[PDB]
């Protein structure tokens, strides 16, 4: 009711101003139906406002979909998270790659995989050449270091049991049973008008292609699409589709620890209520970026309900955000076309939260 429409105005109008963000979209996902809300631009010199249609690029969100496409493989009897890397990748026979799992790709716990693939890497074999020449710092399972190489690498071994591309995969496996018909790893020509522009210090810019950047970064998605996005992730016992379901919820387990924060599948998990202050701390770059001990949960716990879900993500000039609390049915989606810093997105989320909760 009204009881939203006020708590969203008087958060996200100051994070607006404070932050000098030209556009941003919002959807706050409560007892099941959406709340859609819209400011700024998509385009500022041609004054284009943000819709509910508009393009934003989920940066690092879309993790979030490798993991649940990942899960879905798992579910399928495609992948087990425990089968080596080189029962997939066979022509990577280097010696450091002997232990590393798919587990291991997904959890960003191979040992110490480049944040970034190198600039220089295009064609598969130079993928090759660049995962055989790599050293690891750690012994595979004991430090987690957040990589766009290591859960890259991942979603494309995860879909070559299915034969189908890691695109194609995700079109027909992730996007087209949700129903996410304005979801897109490459937009086409005819939605081009509603890809909104980011903004880098003034110039508008888009993503630059590179080597596994639909795995890690690459995905671009409306406001109404990523709504749809959690309900699928808060409810996943409501899509009729049994291995979408399980991957969805295999996505949610608890595979390793980290202080109080538990890294699944794409999506990372704190146990609700939670400190406001650990998870907006937490998601300064200086520590999500930074190489953390983690400790084994075997069996994996199953999704638990009462948890803060969330993933941050960014480009050169977007900034997006996705935050739920499953047990209490109650989600929310941030896209800005700016790359503002991490914890103003997860102290409005979770003032806009507790506020409804
Ligand atoms: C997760 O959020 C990843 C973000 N990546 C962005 C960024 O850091 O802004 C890119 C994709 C970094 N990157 C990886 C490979 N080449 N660039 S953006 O800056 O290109």
């Amino acid at each position: 009711p009204q009881q939203i429409n006020d708590i969203v105005h008087r958060t996200i109008t100051p994070l607006i101003e404070q932050q000098k963000i030209p556009g941003m979209a919002v959807a706050v996902i409560y007892q099941g139906k959406p709340y859609y809300f819209t400011w700024g631009y998509a385009d500022i010199a041609k004054k284009q406002p943000v819709t509910q249609q508009t393009l934003f690029e989920l940066g690092s969100v879309s993790k979030t979909f490798t993991g649940v496409l990942g899960g879905d493989a798992i579910a399928r009897g495609e992948i087990k998270l425990s089968d080596p890397t080189t029962k997939y990748w066979p022509e990577l026979t280097a010696k450091q790659w002997n232990g590393i799992t798919l587990l291991h790709l997904a959890t960003y716990t191979a040992g110490g995989l480049p944040l970034q693939v190198p600039d220089e890497v295009k064609s598969s074999s130079d993928l090759l050449r660049f995962y055989q020449n790599w050293q690891p710092a750690w012994a595979p399972g004991t430090q987690r270091l957040y990589a766009n190489s290591s859960i890259g690498l991942f979603g494309a071994l995860a879909v070559k049991p299915s034969g189908l591309s890691f695109e194609q995969a995700m079109k027909t496996r992730v996007f087209q049973p949700l129903k996410l018909n304005h979801t897109w790893i490459n937009v086409p020509s005819a939605e081009e008008k509603n890809y909104a522009w980011g903004y880098r210090e003034g110039k508008a810019v888009h993503v630059s292609p590179g080597a596994l950047d639909a795995e890690a970064y690459g995905v671009k998605s409306t406001i109404e699409d990523m709504a749809r996005w959690v309900q699928s992730n808060l409810k996943p016992l409501d899509i009729n589709e049994k291995t979408l379901q399980q991957g969805i919820q295999l996505a949610q387990s608890r595979y390793w620890q980290t202080g109080d924060m538990y890294q699944g599948l794409g999506w990372e998990m704190l146990d609700w209520p939670v400190n406001p202050d650990i998870i907006i701390n937490g998601s300064d770059n200086k520590i999500a970026l930074a190489a953390r001990p983690v400790k084994p949960i075997t069996p994996p716990t199953p999704a638990v309900r009462a948890s803060w879900v969330h993933k941050t993500g960014a480009t050169g000039g977007f900034g997006s955000y996705v935050a739920f609390i499953p047990e209490k049915e109650l989600g929310i989606v941030m896209l800005a076309n700016k790359n503002y810093p991490n914890p103003a997105r997860v102290a409005a989320a979770w003032q806009i939260l507790n506020a409804l909760q």
